[PDB]
């Protein structure tokens, strides 16, 4: 997990700071949504989607699509990104400028962020909020950010 820690970190600080919380907030989402990046959505051709958010392409999406199974099993139509850079800018569009996701900027408590996310139409499961927060601020995110960290 400690490489998918690095490789979001920067760009998870860019899009953080744009949206006025913390950049670890934005990791930890990524990471439950891909299991420590263990599970990431790839395209036919065996490259990565980078898609960390697991963000459905519907009518407004132009860019590249990538289908996945989701679970009776269902092929459901997602985006795909050049890289982690590209993904996390896209992210940055959607949540900063969305107004249902309006409540989410200026959040410095992972609960109320999870709450925010969950307003705004990200996940609708009633316990999200629950298990985001429990990443946020669990030991397992705080391990990883320290050895990610250049100095201590």
């Amino acid at each position: 997990a400690q490489a998918f820690v690095d490789a979001t970190w920067p760009q998870a600080a860019k899009a953080a700071q744009s949206l006025g919380v913390p950049a670890h907030f934005l990791v930890a989402q990524a990471a439950l949504a891909t299991g420590w990046g263990k599970s990431q959505i790839r395209n036919k051709d065996g490259t990565p989607s980078y898609n960390l958010f697991n963000i459905k392409a519907g009518s407004n999406w132009t860019g590249k699509v990538v289908e996945a199974r989701t679970v009776k099993v269902r092929v459901e139509r997602f985006r795909a990104y050049d890289s982690y850079e590209q993904a996390f800018q896209d992210y940055a569009d959607l949540v900063g400028n969305s107004p249902r996701y309006a409540k989410v900027a200026g959040k410095t408590d992972g609960h109320a962020f999870a709450r925010a996310l969950q307003e705004g139409g990200y996940a609708t499961d009633p316990s999200y909020a629950d298990k985001l927060a429990r990443v946020i601020n669990g030991n397992a995110l705080r391990q990883r950010l320290m050895a990610s960290a250049a100095s201590a």
